[PDB]
Order: structure tokens, then sequence, then C-alpha cells
């Protein structure tokens, strides 16, 4: 019922509308804003609106690539089928005339949208309308009516009031830079491949008039005999052999090649001549900026992780280290970074506390299930230390703790394997999902085992102050930690007395 | 009256010369500094000296455009209307030679502007003077008048010895330069734009300057049968014949297309058309260069949200994320930053305290005048809590508080909806304007109900040390919320005993 | 024997499957996956995949040279050796389609490799397989069948169906874009050097291809009398005649040269001119990007540390500094960075603890077996003083320290000499090796002797807090410290007090 | 005497020297590791090294210019004056040959150089000794000889072989790229202004070659009638006819213009003609890139200012700032930073005390000479203060300070003006060289008169923690900051008793 098309130019619900004005509460209050102004207004999000776009720019194309060829080739412009379609195609670019006067129009200065009859009939007027008025009226019969109450100026003088009809390429360039924005916000597109596309069509578009001009401008001169068209002999050709030489001519200028048959030989023929090689040769200069500007955009992430590693030999040559050093550096940044450049600390510092927790978990999810003490913890507790953990690699041969050091962190195996070394041992291993060095933190002594890795293997670490801050909010898993640790010291033998003494009588 | 002259040569007092010396206690002392000089010294920002150039570029131009063509596509240069011309445009040339000699210098040093006229006249005559006199005087009047008390060589020799005249360019290279920046400072227009509409002046003057070189050899050497002007049998044409076709010769090797009728048949011909090949060829390159300077300085912020946002996908690909918890983390960036690209912690920072204090303001009105604690508050304090608001936003069916943690922040709704919830509660609701999470900072104890967002929402959140860090400056503000507080535990049954025996006998 | 060729289809152990998939323990799982799954699968990382696609490589750009020119210049494609040769190029390039059906697909969106029968066929047959079937089969000797149980029309529609065969750089393309990945992540060679050898590539087959073209066109409507073969009387001459002549031809429009012997003059010959125009100068515009990507990525740290220094003049010139100050700015840029840019206090925070305790030895021994109190310590206090200095770097004539001060540091003199300065003390020297700055941290006091660089000298500092943080891990250490201060206080005759009653009965 | 010619071996003194080493201990000690090792060696640094690489470098430009010319375009090369010059440009690059057996090879490896004569002779001959030896031997003359104990092809063949002299063109790229390394040191000019040099000596000694290969080839087939220089008729021209007609051809292909008088005729030219062509037209493709790459780099301030400052407009608008407000926060910028673009606290923190302290002192001279608490102190208690303060600047009419607020700072006026405003106090003026807000830091009250900026004003700002930090060390300037504060609280009549009580009986 006609309570749909009432609807239909006011804002929409799609992911724009939320993404410009935040939950459906101000898209909602926007929707009645448009309803309570005047009798019609066409909000500049609708459907109704972003429907005509496309039906003026699908036609609007058509009637750009068409009109030069129609007035330049041809006599009788005034016969049947042409009389129809440029009277047809005048009465949609006077409708669209008629809503530009009532389309709310969007505010460079940020604000809600102007929405009123006053302001938009004040606004418009003085800008584009003069442009729009003259590309949308048929000047060319109106003035062929009034001089209808020898003549073949007449004739000449209608074809260049005809080309006033170019003008509308002013709307099919205002037309693309709005509805582009609601696409490119929409669907996220590339910068620079928006750009080379809008940038394809203007080449082909000012490369096909200049192939007419190159043609109108010995008709309006009645073919004199020293232009091309009559050195090449072919003032009586059919009209696709006129234009395809013709076009061949414009674009051999724009492409830099050579200007066809041979150089130009009359004073017209000069003159445009060096205007399309002018218009050609500094627009083609704008396609390789462009085409540079693209290219430069796709290898980004390999780009800057290259331009990061290269900054590294700098400091490596600075302080002059040895061949084989250089070579554990360079290998270290392999395993750790694997070719890829992020910064995880300022990533991570952007999200929310509730996306942080859900990724925090899912790195982890084998520690919580193969771990015994985090397994039947309360998962308040698990959180409070999975999203405290930083991530750290190690070398085969490298030792990650000494004996007679202190404190500072204690590490989680996420994958790989470890060996716990002291005087008397043998030897001890440490597989994926446990966990060592919480001697030191709890007991606060020195380090009583050392331990190095056996494999390219990836740890979590917890320092110091992060561990005591997370057990003085739950001190029922302190001693989870310490009746594991007493048995670690019955193993090693070590027996230490202050642990010992802590566990008495609880 | 005369007065107003005699102030036309000190510094003015428009916005260029505020954004040079501070304050007008500087520019009124800089102002004395030229009137107790000298007799007369210029300044080089006063209004005389800025009209004085523009007199100069604007008939500049017209001097290198016009001395060309009047060497080299005429006889009779000592005809009345060329010796009226060029003795005119002689004596502005020298007038401004003369003025070079009391005009301050700037210093790219930084100094104080030089301002003496024994410091002046030194280092001019040091410097630009040489080519200066030889480029005013009338070097080919002055050798006619000499040689006046077979001739044809006299003729040749006086049109080599008249293009001395084009030396001016460098009065046009230094008077734009200078020129230019007080624009530039002033107005802003960008770098690029700037740079290229400079290099189009260039590109046609070297082309023009080439299309006359090409016709004055052949003339000098009057006019060989093997030439390109005798071979196209135009030496008796119209001057505008010629000249139309010796600059799209000219241009046509700039734009690389070809060079006009046929190949050069003579030494001088190749010669002449292989420099004017290698100019115009190293010239369009810096051309190409330019525009790609332009284009890459145009998508300068949707370019660096498509590196950033890219880097992104860099973290989700190492950590190997699952495809529904990537569309969250995208849909988030899109909800907090609506696609612009900024740092707020690092501009807010840049700016002044009573900058930060009125931009703070404006972002909150909304809480201001809604929220009923604000409203009736001292505005020292009000400013004391809105300075230290941090921003975040939140997705719908999201977790911001649970039940049984404890402490770190509270946070006041700006826009969307927040739930709240707990055992036998049933279920609540808090709008925009309201605040939730004090009970935890005023108790010390831990939560106790569950918050969750119904709809995509905007928060401003306050941590635990900057809540009390307020608070002890203004405690009378601490048993409004502690007033409110000891209600809402009310409704929800919890009753807690601390701030009900923390209230008594006030 | 045949076990060993059944290992060659599964994952290997060289660097890239480490890099990949981390330990050997996670490569021997995925080895066992895949022997696990159906009767045969390829994994895509298999020796076997890899030097299929190299035998596929060299073949397809073999074949991509040699049938377009089989096509277009010659007669009898139905001839002994081309009989064979087809054949021969057919049958791999079906086996290859044969082996898509059993190879494991990696996934973009970084999951675990498919590696399952029911998957990859369903995968492969919804994407390239309709284009890998008809480049495959020998169409055109399969419509020769069906056709053979005037003439002339079937020998111009079998040459257009042979040319299916093209097809085959779609593949040429996938397994490049594939194979290299391996490369670049194994041997770390730059984005814009393989970018380039890539699109090298490209302009010679399409270059070669068009030149097929431009002839295969005329021949196929039999060499009317108007196109550039018949105007040039070369129906007749040897195929390497033709060919060269078509290639230059095809080349002279993708550079911009000309258009060969004179411009086109037929309905056939313009229309692919102007392809050959837009095609070529649309792909030479994408060389000039990638040679301007290649360029700004090899000057990279010349050009950062080029604008870096340029950022010091802006702050030079802010404050208007004097000229000398200048120098000795530029000059202490010289002698603490030697014209590298890299930041220490980052990239030593990415490393892990070996690492970082290893380089920072390294730069030190020279200290570690000069200086007497390292030189006997245990090297976990050594390790624990290294790991905390700060670089710095002084200019001949600087003061280091002034008498009567307070605290903050201490220097150990890596190279160069300073001189020690009081009332009284006449003059003294420290050399390489040495240390001072000691008393004012351990009697907390004020300086006791001022201290000058006499040349261009590297200290190495500690600071007060780090200071008392190391020696109340080492008590033991505070004693050496203290029984070399003592001494010093005696020989400048300073004697303090309280230092001297700290030692007493120990 | 001998002596000096003895040390013109040896490294100097000149300040790339001590760049590359440190002091001159550094330099002395390397200088004597020359003297100590065999009975010559050359170092690679030595001013003979330097002063040999300009005498090869000067002669090297002369002979790759000179030998392709007397090769194509002479018959006679064994007359008189070619037997005179290429036995004497034999002979120096023989010279030059045995000298590099006998100079000290730099080590990419960052090493000490090699500097030993069994490792330089082992490491040459491992790598350019063949290509040297072949380019130094007249190979063509030996060949001669040999062959001297129907003729034409002799002739021929020695032409050829004589093109052996053109690989000294590998020692003009070494010996550039180590000699341009001393002075890319020393003198500090940009990189894409060297490479840009290179690059144009390159693309004209292409040309050059290309322009004597485009001759060479018809020669050494005799002339045929269908190449180029027959279908001229130019076979018995004058050298310099020829040679400039093959230039212009030459460089024609290179700048893509066309081939001169017509298109290819045979084999050979049409071949020669397609390797000159891609040639040239990639090498100007890379002209076009480091024309690109040096443009880009002039821009570089101007261009991160616009970029800095696009950014504000990015939070400005995400916020919806109203247009008043937008103003000032521009105008803000320009104040504060005068279109310049540099990160202060970074730049200071780069450099070391003593500049610091140099720099920070410049800056004040107004204070620390108008104000009267510094004019008599002790200057390590002025620069305990002046290392401490931060910049700051104020638009006319915003307040600094109001009343009944507290703490955090207090402020000196470097320049403006600014008002004391309180109840019953009138109106008072603060001028350049006083301070203000010390009140509230002495008394720990809260504030107790308004303060408003009456001009564009630069302060300087002191923070509560610095000033007591300060203070605690210099007791007897917090008596002179109180017996002016006491005095002012008597002008305003406030009369605080908390610090006149705290003054008693000092
Ligand atoms: N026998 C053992 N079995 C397993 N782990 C041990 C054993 N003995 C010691 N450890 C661990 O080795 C760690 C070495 O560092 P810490 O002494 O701080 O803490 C030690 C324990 O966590």
């Amino acid at each position: 019922m006609q309570r749909q098309f009432t609807s239909m130019l006011q804002p929409g619900v799609n992911k724009f509308s939320l993404r410009m004005f935040g939950s459906q509460k101000a898209v909602e209050k926007e929707q009645e804003r448009v309803k309570t102004a005047g009798f019609w207004i066409i909000h500049p999000y609708s459907d109704f609106r972003f429907y005509w776009d496309l039906i003026m720019l699908i036609m609007m194309v058509g009637n750009l690539v068409i009109i030069p060829v129609g007035i330049t080739f041809f006599t009788e412009q005034t016969t049947t089928p042409w009389i129809i379609f440029n009277v047809a195609s005048d009465t949609v670019f006077l409708l669209d005339l008629i809503m530009n006067f009532r389309t709310g129009t969007v505010n460079e200065d940020s604000s809600e949208i102007i929405l009123d009859p006053k302001v938009i009939k004040m606004n418009y007027l003085k800008s584009w309308f003069v442009v729009d008025f003259i590309s949308s009226i048929p000047v060319d019969y109106i003035f062929l009516i009034v001089e209808k109450g020898r003549a073949l100026r007449i004739v000449r003088f209608t074809k260049i009031l005809s080309l006033l009809r170019l003008l509308r390429l002013s709307r099919l360039i205002r037309y693309i830079h709005q509805w582009e924005e609601i696409f490119h916000m929409t669907y996220d597109l590339a910068s620079a491949v928006v750009r080379i596309f809008n940038l394809i069509g203007m080449l082909l578009l000012l490369c096909h008039w200049d192939g007419c001009l190159q043609f109108l401008v010995p008709l309006l001169q009645d073919f004199p005999p020293d232009c091309w068209v009559s050195l090449n002999e072919m003032v009586n050709d059919s009209w696709g052999k006129q234009y395809s030489y013709a076009l061949f001519k414009a674009m051999s200028h724009m492409l830099c090649i050579g200007y066809g048959a041979q150089a130009p030989v009359s004073m017209s023929d000069l003159w445009i001549t060096m205007l399309s090689m002018i218009v050609g040769a500094t627009c083609y200069a704008m396609f390789v900026g462009h085409a540079t500007a693209l290219i430069q955009s796709l290898d980004s992430s390999r780009r800057q992780y290259q331009e990061k590693y290269k900054q590294v030999e700098q400091y490596m040559s600075f302080h002059k280290l040895p061949a084989d050093m250089r070579q554990k550096i360079h290998d270290y940044y392999e395993h750790r970074y694997q070719g890829k450049i992020f910064d995880e600390e300022n990533i991570l510092n952007e999200l929310n506390d509730p996306l942080r927790e859900e990724i925090v978990n899912f790195n982890c999810r084998k520690l919580v299930a193969t771990m015994p003490l985090f397994a039947n913890a309360d998962p308040n507790f698990v959180t409070a230390m999975l999203s405290k953990l930083r991530f750290e690699v190690f070398q085969p041969g490298d030792y990650i703790i000494r004996e007679g050091a202190v404190g500072k962190k204690m590490y989680f195996i996420q994958h790989g394997v470890a060996g716990v070394i002291t005087k008397s041992s043998k030897e001890m291993k440490l597989t994926d999902g446990s966990y060592f060095g919480e001697i030191c933190l709890l007991t606060k002594g020195r380090r009583t085992a050392s331990v190095r890795a056996d494999t390219y293997c990836r740890l979590y670490s917890l320092s110091v102050d992060n561990f005591n801050e997370v057990l003085e909010e739950y001190p029922m898993m302190r001693r989870a930690f310490e009746t594991v640790a007493i048995d670690r010291l019955d193993r090693i033998g070590k027996k230490n007395s202050i642990l010992l003494q802590k566990f008495q009588k609880d």
C-alpha cells in the first residue's frame, strides 16, 4: 500500500545508517525529524535517493557517449528518432533538477542534515543551479523554434548550441563522489582501487570527446582543402570509418605515438593538435601517478617488515657484532614474528575489556585444559592471571634460569621442552602445559636449580609484582602453589625450612 | 597626507607580522628599529615592498613572453613602438635595481633583518648585482650608438646582444620564492599544489623560448637551403603562421611525439633538436614526479587508516583467530573510530589547559544537564572530574561488570542502554545520562550485580585512583555519591553494613 | 627402496617446515596426519609437489612461447613433429589436472591444511577446474576428428580453437604465487626485486603474443589488399622475416615510438592498433610504478637519517640558536650515531633475556678484562651491572661533573681520557677502563672534584637507583667500592668522616 | 724528504679518520698497524689511494668516451698518434692492477681492514682480477703481432677484439662507490642528489655507446644496400656528420620519439633497433623513479606538518566541534609551532647533559638577567631550575588560574602580559620577566586570585613535585620565595596566617 511508498523517502536502517548515527534510537529520531518537516523532503541517504542516483548514473554515461557522435557525424538531428530520444532524455534531467530543490543537503561542517525547504532552495540557487538549468532545457530546439518565424549557418549554430548538454558531466562527478562514500564506508574497498576505476572512466571519455572535436572543427569550417579530412580524401566514407579514424588520431596524441598519417598542415589543425597533446600528456601523467599510488599500497606489510629488520642491521653493525651472533639475532626474529609486523602491546590497548578477555582466553585454552591448578579454579581467577601473562621465545641451548640469582619472573610452557638441572640431581624434563620458577617468588629467596631450553619453545611469563597482585585477591590459590612447591623441593632434596614452617597447622 | 606614505615603508600589523614577531609590542619595536636607521630603508615585509613585487611580477611575465618573439620573428626592432616599449620596460627594471640597494635582507641564519645601508650595499654587490645590472641596461641600443660613428652583420649581432634581457628570469624566481612564503604562511595552501602551479609556468615558458630558438638559428644563418624553414617553403608566410609552426615543433619534442614534418637534415638542426629533446624529456619527468607527490598527499588520511587496520589482520592471523571472532574485532573498529585516524591522548596533550578544559566540556554537556549530581555542583569540581574521564565502546551482549570481582573503574552512560542483573532481582535498566559501578569504589568490597550492554553504547569511565583524587579535594561530594549508593543497595536488598555504619550521626 | 618414494608425498623437515609449524614435534604430528588420511594425498609443501611445480613451470613457459608462433606463422599443424609435440605436452598438463584432485589445499583462513579427498574434490570443481580442463584436452584435434566423417574454412576455425591452450597462463600465475612464497619465506629477497622479475616476464610475454595477433588477423582474413602485410609486399618472405617485423611493430606500440612503416589503412588494423596501444601504454605505466617502488626501498636507511636530522634544524631554527652552538649540535650527532639510524632502547626490548645478556657482554669485554673490581667478581654480579649501564658521549672541553652539586650518576670510561680537578690538587688523569663518580652515591653528600673531557670520549653511566638495587643483592661488592673510595679521598686530602666511620671494626 | 712520501701510504688525520676510528689514539694505533706489516701496503683511506683514484676516474671517463669513436668511425687504428695514446693509456691501467695487489681491502663484515699481503692476493684473484686483466693488456695488438708471421677480415676481427677495453666501466663503478662514501660521510650531501648525478652519467654513456653500435654493425657487414647508412647515401660523408646522425638515431630510441628517417628495412637493423628501444625505455623509467625520489625528499618538513595538522581535523570532526572552537584550535597551532614540525621532548633526550644545559640557558637569558631571585643565586641552583621548566602558550582572554582550585604549577612570563584579579582588588598587571602562582605551592592551600592573559603570551611552567625537589637541595632559596610571597599577600589584604607564623624568629 502507499504508506510503503511514503516510507521510501525517509532514512533506512541498513548498517550505514547505524554507522552514521549510532543505535536505532538515534536513527528513529532522525526518521521523525524528516516526517515532522514540510510536506515532502527527500533524505540524502534514503532508498529513493539512492535508486534515483543509479537511474541517473546509468543514463548519464549513455548521454555523454551518444551526444558528441550524434552532433558530429550526422546531418538531420531533427529526424524522428533523435526528436524522440532528446525529448525523453530531457525530461529525466529536468525531474532531477526539481528533486534537487527537495533533497536535504549533507553539510561539510559536520552538522545535522539541513532538511528544510527554505534553507535548501536558498543553498542550491547560490551554487550549481545555473549549470543544472542550462544542461537540462533543450536550448537548440528552443532557438530553432524562436528563429522559425543562405540558411546553412543556422545548422552550424544549432550544432554549437546543442553541445551545452555535455555540462551534465558536473552531475556525473557530483553524484559519483556522494554515492561512492556510502559504498566505501560500508564495503571497505581500498583508496587507490576506487580512484583508478574513476580515472579510467575519465581517460576514455576525454579521448572520445577529443575524437569528436578533431572532426567537428573541419565540419563547422565546411571541410577546407588543407585539413586532414580532405587530404585523406574521406569526406564521403561511412560514419563508422570516419569515427574510427578520428578516435585513432585522438588517442595517438594522448599516448604520444604520432599524429596519424602526417603532421598538421593548416592553422586550425595545428592548434587543435597542440591542445589535444597538452590535455593528453598531462592526463597520462596523472595515470602514472595513480598507478604508483596503487602499487605502493599493496606491499605495505612486506615493506614495513623489511624496513624494520634493516634497522636491526644498523644496530648490529654500529656495535661491530661477530658473524655467528648476527645469525642468532636473525634466527630469533624469524621464530618470534614469523615475518609479520605488528605491535601487540599497542593493538591490545585499543580494544575494550571484554574483547581483550576473549582473545587472551583463545591463545591459552591448551594451558587451561592441560594444567591442573587452573582446571578447577573460579573463572574470575583464571581470567585475572591470563590477562597479565607476556609472551616469550627461547632458542635451543639457552639458559632461562641460573642458580643463585634472584626473582623477577615465573614461566608457563605453551609449546616445546625445558630441562631442570642441579648438583647431584641427574636430569629432569618439563613438557607442554607445565610451569616453573614459582619457588623464588613464594619463598623470596634465591633460585635453586638451572633451567635450559631443549627445543625452540614458546613460554608465557608472569612478573613478581603481578603474581602477588593476583594472589592477594584470591588467598585460596596461594595454598595450591605452595603445596606443589613443597613437594618439588622434596624431590630435589633442598627441603627449604621457611616454606615448611609456613605450612604448619593451617 | 605624506606621513601616510612615510608609514608605507615600515612593517605592518597584518597577521603575518604577528606570526613572525609575537605580540604587537614586538612589532612596534621592530617598526621603530626601521625609523631610527638611515634616511630611508624599505622593510622586506612592508606594504610598499609587496606591491612593488606584484608590479614587477605582472610586468616581468609580460617581458619574458614578448621579448623572444619581437627579437625572432621581426626585422626593424628600431621602429617607433619598439623604441617606446623597450625604453619604458627598461626604466622600471632599473628602479628595481636602485631599490634593492635600499631593501633590508632577510637572513637565512634566522637573525633579525639586516636593516642597515652599509651592510646591504656590501651584501648585494657580492651576489646578484652582476646579473641584475646586465639585464637592466639597454646593451643593444648602447652598442648601436657606439658603433654609429656589408652592414647586415650588425643586425645579427644586435639580435644576439638583445637576448641578455631574458636574465630577468632570475628576478622572477627570486621574487616568487619570497612572495610565496608570505601567502603560504598566511593562507595554508598545500605544498604540492603550489609547487605544481610554479612548474606549469616553467614548462610553458621553456617551450615558448625553444619555439623561438628553433627559428632564430635559421635566421642568424640567413635561411640555408637544407634547414626546416626552406624545405617547408615558408620563408615569406605571415609571422603568426611561422610562430604557430615553430611552437608546434618545439612542444612535439618536449612531449616526445615526433619532430614535425620530417627528421632533421642539417648540422645545426640536428644539434638544436637533440638539445630540445634532452631539455624536454628531463623536464616532463619532473612533472610526473610532482604529479605523483600531489596524488600521494591527497589520500593521506584514508591511506593511513587502511595501513593501520591491515596491521590488525597481521595480529589476528599470527594468533590464528576464528572467523566469527575476527568479525567482532572488525565491527568494534568501525564503532569506535568511524573510519577516522587520530590518537586522542597525543592530540589532547599538545593543547594548553584552557583549550583542553573547553573541548572536554563540549563532549559532555548531555551528562552535565541530564545527571543530578553534576547539575548543582561547583563548576571547579565538575571540570575536575570531566578532565579525567576516558572514552569506551561496548557491543550488544558483552558484560561490562561481573559479580564477585574487584575494583578498577566506574562508568557514565553517554549514549545507549545497559541492564543490571542479580539473583532474585528480576531485571533492571539504565538509560542515557545515568552512572554505575560506584559501590565497589566507595565500599572497597567486591561487586554486587552484573551489568550488560543492551545496544551499541558509548561510556565514559573513571579509574579508582582518579576517583579518590577528586573526592579528597571536595569532601562534600562524597556524601552525595554515598547517599545514592545506600538507596540502591536497599532496592537490591543487599543492605551492606559498612556503608550504613559509615553514615550514622554525620 | 619404494618406502623412500612413499615418504616423498608427506611434509619434510627443511627450515620452512620448522618455521610454519614450530618444533619437530609439530612437524611429525602433521606428517602422521597425512599418512592416516585416504589412500594417497599429496601435501602442498612436499618435495614431490615442489619438484612437480618446477617441471610444470619450465615446460609451461616453453608452451606459452611456442604455441602462438606454431599457430600463426605455419600451415600444416597436422604434420609429424607437431602431432608428436602437442600430444606429449597434452599428457603432462592432464596428469597435472589429476594430481590437483589429490593435493591438499592451503587455506587463506589460516586453518590446518584441508588434507581430505571429499573436501578437495568439492573445493576444486567449484573453482579453477573449468579453465584447467579446457586448457588440457586437445579441442582442435577432437573437433577435426568429429568433423572428419570449400574446405579452407576448417583450417581457419581449427586455428582459432587451438588458441585455447594459452589459458595455461592461469596455472603459470597460480604456481608462481605459491612457489614464490616458500622461497621468499626461506631466503629473504626484498619485495620490489621479486615483483619486478615477475613483471618483466609479463611484459615480454604480452609483447610476444601481440606480435602474433598482429599477423594472425590478416591471415584469418586471407591477406586483404589494404592490410600491412600486403602493402609491405611480404606475403611470401621466410617466417623469421615476418615474425621479426611483426614483433617490432608490436613493441613499437608498447614503448610508444611509432607504428612501423606507416599509419593503419583498414578497419581491422585500426582497431588492433588501438587495442595494442592501450594494453601497451597501461602496462608500461605499471613498470614505472614498480621501478619507483624499487628505488625508494633501497635508500631507506640514508633517507630516514636525513629525515631525522632535518627535524633537528627545525628545532634549532625555532629557538633561533647561534651558529657556533649549531656546530656543537651537528658535530655531536656525527660522534654519537656515525650516520646510522636505530633506537637502541626499542631494539633491545624485543630480544629475550639470554640474547640481551650476550650482546651487553660483547660491548664491554674491554672493561671486564681491564678493570679490577669486575675481574674477580661472581659472573651473576657482573651481568647484573652490565645489563643496567647506559651509553653516553662527550666532546672535548665539556664538564661531566662540577663540584658542589648532587647525585644521579657514576661513569665507566670505555674509550678516551678525562681529567680530575680540585683546589690545590694540581691536575690528575683517568684512562680507558677506569671509573669515577662513586663518592657521591656511597656517601650521599655533594660532589668533591670537577671532571672534564680531554678528548672525544665514550662513557657508560649507571644511575643512583640502579646502583643501590645491585649492591643490596651483593653486599660483599659494596665493601670493594668503599675501600677504593676511602683511598681516593686520602690522595685529594678531603678525608670525609662519615665513610671513615662507616668502615671501622667490620 | 722521502720520509714525507713514505708517510703518504698510511692513514691520515682528517675528520673522516676521526669519524671512523674515534680519538687520535685509535688513528695512531691503526697507523702503526700498517707500518708494522709487510714491506709496503697502501691503506684504503690514504691520501695516495685517494689521489690515485682521482687520476684514474678523470682518465677513465676520457677512455670510455674516445675508444668507441676511434674504433667505429676510423680506419687506420695502427697510425702514429693512436699507437702513442693506446700504449700510454694501457700503462696506467696496468699499474692500477699492480697496486690492487698491494691495497688493504675494506670488509663488508665491519672488521678491521684486512691489511696483509697473503690475504689480499688471495681475496683479489678470486674476484675482479679476471676482468681487470682482460681490460688492461692490449689484446688487439698482441693478436696482430701473433698473426704477423683476402686480409680484410683481420681488420674486422681486431676491431671486435679492441672493444674489450670498455670493461674498464667495472673500475669506474667500483672506484666511484668507494670514493663517494668518503665525500658523503664528510660533506653530508643528500642521497637522491648524489644518485641522480651518477645516473645522468650512465644515461649519456649508454646513449654514446649505442650511437657507436648503430654504425659499427653496418661497418662490420661492409655497408649492405638495405641498411640505414646506404639508404641515406652517407657512406663518404665526414666522420662528424656520420657520428652526429648516429647519436641522434640512438637517443631518439631512448627518449621514444621515432627512429630517424624511416623504419628499419633489414634484419640486423631490426634487431639492433629493438635492443636499443628496450635498453632506452627501461633506462628512462629509472630516471623517472629517481626524479620522484628527489622531489619527495625536498618537501619533507612541509609535508609532515600538513600530514600532522590534517590529523587534528579528523579529531575535531569526529567530536563534531563548533566552527568558532575550531578557529581557536587552528590559531593555537600557529602560535605554538609557527609551521615547524619537531618533538622537543624527544630531541632534548638524545643530547648529553652539557649540551642540554647550554641550550636551556640560551632560551632563558632574558629571565636570568631581568628577574631578581635568579640574578644573585649560585649558578648550580639556576641550572637546577631551568633544566625542569616546560614551555606553554596562552591566547588573549583565557584564564591561566581561577580562585579556589588547587596546586600543580607556577609560571614565569617569558613574553607578553598577564593580569591579576580578586574581590575588591581593582586590577593589577605582570610584565615580561616576572612570575606568579607560588603561594599555592608554598602554603599548600587553595589559590587566592585569578590570572588572565591580556595578549598572546609565552610562559614557562614548573610543577609542584619538581619545585620541592629543587628547594630541598637549596634551603636558602625557599626563604627568598617566602619573603616575596608574604609581601604580595599584604598588598591583596589576604594576610594568610600559616606563612606569617612560618617566618617568625628564623
Ligand atoms: N624436581 C623438580 N622437578 C620439577 N621441577 C623442579 C624440580 N626441582 C626444581 N624444579 C623447578 O625448577 C625451578 C628453577 O627455578 P626456581 O628455583 O625459582 O623454581 C624451581 C622449580 O619450579
